[PDB]
């Protein structure tokens, strides 16, 4: 029973075709009503070689309901800049003229489909803010593009450590499905281990 931001990042690269891109939207607006609680609020935005905010939230204290929010969006398309999305998330989402609040657990949810790319800005130059920032990072990292594990080595530099506890990979869009009880159960746990 403590106040929560959690704000979703999620990839709308052209690398998504438009039915993968659909079942996210449903990922996300199950796993919002999944974690609804009182004294939770929600933020999303979507992300590619261009950044949209969806709805801050303020816009979600005002209209708390995830599926009428997640449902209408449309995707970006284009190409893959993850490290400014984090930065974005940061500074934009997680600040107090958009509804965030001071003192309330801050956590972001990224949702990616392949590696960054075109970003002109490096993991190195966004992660070491966000954790000043406190922000709790879980990501999921969705096909074949994560498969090898050589190429989760980038969820785990975005992901909060430990990345066995932070880190998600699900070999399809149709899959999410299967970790939203997995991801509902690590985000219950923030301030309250082993529960």
């Amino acid at each position: 029973q403590e106040d929560s931001d959690i704000a979703f990042l999620i990839d709308g690269s052209g690398s998504i075709i438009p039915h993968d891109f659909r079942r996210m939207k449903e990922f996300v607006s199950t796993v919002m009503e999944q974690l609804k609680k009182s004294k939770t609020l929600f933020s999303l935005m979507q992300y590619s070689e261009e950044f949209r905010i969806h709805f801050t939230f303020k816009e979600f204290q005002n209209n708390p309901n995830p599926r009428s929010l997640v449902k209408p969006i449309t995707q970006l398309l284009g190409r893959t800049h993850t490290a400014t999305g984090i930065r974005k998330v940061v500074r934009e989402l997680f600040n107090i003229t958009n509804g965030a609040r001071k003192n309330a657990f801050k956590i972001l949810v990224v949702i990616t489909d392949g590696e960054k790319f075109g970003d002109p800005l490096g993991y190195e130059d966004v992660i070491p803010e966000a954790d000043r920032e406190g922000v709790i990072r879980y990501v999921i990292g969705v096909g074949d593009a994560f498969r090898s594990e050589k190429s989760r080595q980038e969820l785990n530099t975005i992901a909060s450590k430990p990345p066995r506890d932070h880190v998600f990979q699900v070999n399809n869009f149709e899959a999410l499905k299967t970790i939203q009880n997995q991801l509902r159960e690590k985000i219950f746990a923030i301030g309250s281990p082993g529960i």
